């Protein structure tokens, strides 16, 4: 089976001319298009008769009604937006199809040549009479008789060019996706072109080509492999240093993933923590709330003010308060609203139920409640626009270290592991205070085997400090999978390289090691102060970037990630969507959880200010 | 600037009409490509006659020397490689290239729009005159006088087309790659192609092109990225299962990662034991080769023969043999001649230096020799078939609670680990065996050292909890019941645990069915673990006690495991690449090998 396509321009003995590409077997199917000037139609009929006598094969005569002749760009484009759709219904296929660029204009064989090597095809053909035919015998066939001469005396010259096996995104595009408008003007098929669909679809899909074949050999730097579809000037965007105050749309709809977040910590001042208040279940057992000043400057102080005095920034809030289940409901219900306003696609809530626990409310109840929160929020939310939450135990601070306190928290969390299996999920516990040398033994006092033995994960708190030894003991002791706070690792060069190898993910928390022990911003060049994040990168070492507390440190996700250029000098923007990645990486999630948290990722927005 | 191309043929009026494109600015340098056809020359005198007495940008007159009229495709085949390679002289730039292709047949305009849509170009426009001169005012302006009105009297409109972005890998050729002989026969330059390189060289990037198109959705699935350049046939011939006859010399050729060898194992018997003892410095001293017999069927015994056979099969080597200085060079040496003639691109050794250990050589010493008779082999390698080979050193548990020998091999290896930096490294040690809970093994850790684990005969579940906790152990050897304990299947999974799978070893000492219609209670893991996420890897163990080498292991898992796909036997080479305990330097080199994947050879 094989259909025949050409172009009729003012001479139509082309068209009876191809008919012998194959010798006496022909086509299967021929089709002719052509154009609406006055000086085609004169010519159709000579094919109407023609195609009248030696009706061996099915005919088909169109010509397009919107390109008269070629005056401006818009006709040739006019009638090249025609020919493909009128190339797919003719032409289903691509194997079968057969083509002659003898007839028409010279962008209109052009037409037809490219036409073909992009849905693919069999052949590409032309036809050239000898003039020894007329009067006079100067001139090529132009009369039934004269055609039917050079046919029968073998006076055409066929100079096949060759097939095309056509692009992969391409041999898909059926007729039927772009419908094409047919009159029947009697045995003459014209057609028109309804939408520029066609043509916006085949830019759209050579154009996408162009842009991943440009990007095959960074492809293993990219940390997203979408990013290949990207064009070549934004993949150097890409490449170049992050702008804390250009870069803040473009920081703020990245889907992000969240580590590192107390649930205590969320609304401790302002619209919020009135908020929270609000919604108490009683307003009457209520403390009164304090005046707790923040320091000068804040969110980015003119000097640290110390861990211990961090932590007092959040006394309106925390274990006082959230006792009440209604205000404990705001809590997991206005957090979960921040998480959706800075497009956090998974995140890991780290709450101390023990702490919430009343003379009628045990932490198992606490507990319960917390996890149905999010949970119920979570199903209110579309599966595209969702936030996925998981939730961390945490062994707390100096408040901890009772025998009968840390092996509590750690029995609610082997209960709860085995409990849920879908949705909001205990993934995992927090050794907090693992910073406090008396804490410490408490720490290692308490058998962690049986949290080992369940498929918890644990993930160990090393706040303000300069005890290397106790990352050590984290690593080999407690088989901690994250470290939080690790902000002394290049000091010691061998633990450094332990955290690459073993793949020990580090939670860095900008804003709150900014405030609690401070650092150079916007420093020219990188110095021994600096902030270790293009350190940790250098060495391989799997870096996060996280929030720490919402409402203490008074930043969003957005905000930590935008510090980083302020706080590293020269981070690019390729180094915080590669921290996204080892967060996705470092995460306590099932295979369930990763693989529907790898298509939020690979969903990286597009820059806006690509110009320079 | 701002080059022009033009085409020329029975019409030369074209060139002094396409050079009016720009209007008065016009071109820099405006060359022209013709035909070596008599009937185009009139045109050619006429269009010098219009360069001359029109002076400015450079003037060129090029005719194809071996095309002279359309009369097979075989001319259209020597046009576009002189046009193409015409135009990679001419006009170098793409933004610079300015391309009309009125001038010509009518398949010449189709090469010049055709060529401009694949390398590129500024501007491939189409000049047309109205039909408004001649002796009778219908013909088009043909004069030298007539040319000059048609020009000044506005009688040009140009169909302009828009320029051209080409591809990415073709908008880089230059002219010196494909150069052209340009015969100076007066103002003109007849030039001619001499070779096709640039008809193949471009032909060949399309076909590249497509299948990584085709296959770029289809990634993430693949271990290596660099699959996707082949060819949708190839690229579904490797997720058909695995066949142990017919893909002998694939998985031969394909560059192989060893994580689990033992070096006293290697030449146990037949030529490769005696080519050992024929290099004995001390051949008074040499112990007599003991008579060993091999359980019928070897490699494939009939019924598995424990691991305490297993063991006395390679009496003749090792400890026996290796504590003369000659002998251990030949193992050495015949040991890494053995992964070369395997493709292997990195290899660890595991070793006793204390096993070797004479009253004049200390463990220190024999483990100096060790690493440079791999250093010295490496070294005298190409770089480019170069297998890297680190070193393991066991601590094996012994049978009469003699711990000193765990002592003095935990701290060669400390030892060992700061002294070399390059090269032959001390990557690890391997306890392969509760007094290694009470043993310390922090020292190890605290230097950097990884540690490997042999899961024991016993299906001691509580063994491998141990090793992964309490040992802190980065892969495990022959952890064959990981099944057995869903929970722990799933944190082996989790923390990137890596499981070292011998098939021979494993078939030889616990036995396992072979050619098993369908998957059964009691077959080898290796798919139950890949299934799990878990990270999976071949060894050979012992290449001379099991007689075979990690080729023939990756064949035998399409009996061990049926139904295995040939892309699970490529994931196994990208687990063991990234279980390995090599530094980035290492690791960077390894990819690069990796990444060559041999092509099927039937496919079909
Ligand atoms: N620095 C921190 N370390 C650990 N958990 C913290 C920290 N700050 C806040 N939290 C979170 O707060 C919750 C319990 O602590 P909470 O905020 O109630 O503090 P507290 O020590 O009980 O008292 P206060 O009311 O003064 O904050 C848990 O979610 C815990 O994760
Ligand atoms: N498949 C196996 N399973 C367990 N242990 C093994 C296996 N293969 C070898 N071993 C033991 O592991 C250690 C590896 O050391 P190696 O084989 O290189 O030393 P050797 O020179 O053969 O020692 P020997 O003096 O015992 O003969 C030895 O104890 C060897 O017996
Ligand atoms: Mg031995
Ligand atoms: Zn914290
Ligand atoms: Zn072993």
């Amino acid at each position: 089976m094989r259909i025949l396509l050409c172009s009729v321009g003012t001479s139509w003995a082309v068209v009876p001319e191809a008919m012998q590409l194959l010798g006496s077997q022909g086509f299967d199917e021929v089709h002719v298009l052509t154009t609406a000037s006055s000086k085609i139609s004169p010519g159709v009929e000579q094919l109407l008769r023609y195609f009248e006598m030696h009706p061996g094969p099915r005919f088909s005569i169109s010509r397009v009604q919107d390109f008269e002749d070629l005056r401006s760009e818009q006709d040739h484009m006019l009638f090249e937006e025609v020919l493909w759709r009128w190339l797919l219904q003719r032409a289903p296929q691509a194997a079968h199809r057969y083509i002659c660029l003898a007839g028409g204009y010279k962008t209109i064989s052009a037409a037809m040549q490219r036409a073909a090597a992009l849905f693919g095809a069999c052949e590409v053909f032309h036809v050239l009479c000898e003039p020894r035919f007329g009067p006079q015998g100067n001139r090529e066939a132009s009369t039934l008789e004269e055609v039917e001469q050079a046919i029968a005396t073998n006076a055409l010259r066929f100079v096949r060019l060759g097939p095309e096996p056509g692009w992969p995104q391409l041999r898909l595009l059926s007729a039927p996706s772009f419908p094409l408008e047919s009159t029947l003007q009697g045995p003459v098929h014209w057609v028109r072109a309804s939408d520029m669909r066609l043509r916006q679809h085949v830019e759209g899909v050579l154009e996408r080509s162009r842009h991943i074949l440009a990007a095959w050999e960074g492809i293993s730097e990219l940390p997203i492999p979408a990013l290949a579809a990207w064009p070549p000037s934004h993949l150097r965007w890409l490449h170049e240093p992050l702008d804390p105050v250009q870069d803040k749309a473009w920081v703020q709809a990245l889907p992000k993933v969240e580590l590192h977040c107390h649930l205590g910590g969320f609304a401790t001042h302002g619209e919020l923590l009135h908020k929270v208040r609000q919604e108490a279940a009683n307003p009457e057992s209520l403390p009164p709330v304090r005046a707790i000043p923040l320091p000068p400057g804040w969110p980015i102080p003119e000097e640290p003010i110390g861990l211990e005095r961090y932590m007092r920034l959040g006394d309106n809030n925390g274990s006082a308060l959230l006792k009440d289940p209604g205000c404990l409901r705001a809590q997991c219900r206005l957090l979960y609203e921040a998480l959706l306003a800075d497009h956090v696609a998974y995140a890991e809530i780290r709450c101390s139920p023990a702490n919430y626990a009343s003379a009628s409310r045990s932490p198992w109840v606490v507990l319960q409640e917390i996890r149905n929160h999010f949970q119920q929020a979570m199903e209110e939310t579309p599966e595209d626009r969702r936030c996925h939450v998981n939730l961390l135990l945490t062994a707390t601070r100096e408040e901890g270290g009772d025998r009968s306190r840390i092996a509590r928290h750690l029995a609610l969390a082997i209960t709860a592991a085995e409990h849920w299996k879908n949705g909001c999920r205990v993934v995992g516990v927090d050794l907090a205070g693992f910073e406090d040398r008396t804490t410490r033994a408490a720490m290692f006092a308490t058998d962690f085997e049986p949290v080992h033995r369940v498929g918890l994960a644990v993930t160990v708190h090393a706040g303000e400090n300069d005890d290397v030894e106790g990352i050590w003991q984290a690593v080999f002791k407690l088989s901690a999978r994250r470290l939080g706070h690790a902000l002394h690792l290049s000091r010691s060069p061998d633990l450094l390289r332990v955290v690459a190898e073993r793949g020990i993910a580090v939670e860095l928390c900008p804003y709150a090691n900014l405030q609690i022990k401070g650092f150079p911003l916007d420093e020219e060049q990188e110095g021994s102060e600096t902030y270790p994040l293009r350190g940790y990168l250098a060495a391989g070492v799997a870096v996060t970037l996280n929030t720490d507390n919402l409402g203490i440190s008074q930043a969003s996700l957005t905000d930590n990630l935008l510090l980083t250029a302020r706080l590293c000098p020269g981070i690019t923007r390729l180094e915080v969507l590669k921290t996204q990645v080892f967060a996705a990486q470092a995460a306590f999630a099932n295979q369930a959880e990763r693989k529907a948290l790898w298509a939020r990722l690979a969903q990286v927005p597009v820059p806006t200010d690509t110009e320079q």
